[PDB]
């Protein structure tokens, strides 16, 4: 069957998880990508194999588990591996992501995606969601969570896409900049735009 898919991203800081959760909550399946990216590498993977012969033996454990430590250390050290390793694993990826989405079995799937902008992952999306914020608070919550400093973080938001590449290509946003609690109200008007959505995309005749 085709499954309805909501992306949903937002720069460091924004609340990409905590909006996430409040779908969750109303029984809506979250698939995120730097879970699955995770996956792909778990005891008795195929990429496991290729790492090995790639990196060495010694890039496995005892027990047939990465040494994930070990091999972010070898690719600090080794700046074209970065490139070799994504490249291994963007195919998997995907099929790890589409075999998620096809499994999930909620109304809509909510896939969170932090490169969705960087990586043109929109593209794959039927309707995309961000949680925007302003700079100031995306510092402001990553310096509290990691105890770093202002510029740590600044130079992480230099580098992500910037809050109008995201807004350029948003469906919907939802703001976070206040407490913890009006996401409620503003996922819940959202999720019921998404069911109608998800309820008529495979036979509407015409776009929107
Ligand atoms: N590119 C990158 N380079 C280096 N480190 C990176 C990184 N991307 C992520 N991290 C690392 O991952 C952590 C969370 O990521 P994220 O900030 O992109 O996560 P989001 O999913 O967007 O956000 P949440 O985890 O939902 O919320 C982040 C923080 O804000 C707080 N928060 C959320 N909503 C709030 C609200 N309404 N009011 C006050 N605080 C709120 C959370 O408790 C949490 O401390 C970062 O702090 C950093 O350690």
């Amino acid at each position: 069957s085709l499954r309805y898919i909501v992306a949903l991203t937002g720069g460091i800081g924004s609340g990409k998880s905590t909006v996430a959760n409040a779908f969750a909550d109303l029984g809506i399946n979250v698939i995120d990508a730097d879970i699955i990216a995770r996956q792909v590498v778990e005891p008795g993977a195929p990429a496991l194999h290729a790492i090995a012969d790639h990196f060495g033996a010694n890039m496995i454990a005892a027990d047939g588990t990465l040494q994930r430590r070990a091999l972010r250390e070898r690719i600090f050290a080794n700046p074209e591996e970065k490139n070799w390793l994504n490249a291994l694993l963007h195919p998997l990826i995907q099929q790890e992501t589409q075999h998620q989405i096809q499994q999930a079995t909620s109304p809509y799937v909510l896939w969170v995606v932090p490169l969705l902008v960087e990586n043109s992952l929109y593209k794959k999306a039927n309707r995309v969601l961000v949680v925007d914020v302003s700079p100031e608070t995306q510092l402001k919550r990553t310096m509290q969570r990691d105890d770093v400093t202002r510029e740590h973080v600044e130079q992480i938001l230099a580098a992500q896409a910037t809050r109008e590449a995201r807004l350029a290509v948003a469906d919907d946003v939802i703001d976070n900049n206040g407490a913890p609690d009006a996401i409620a109200s503003d996922v819940a008007r959202l999720h019921a735009h998404y069911l109608q959505l998800a309820s008529q995309f495979v036979s509407q005749e015409k776009p929107e």
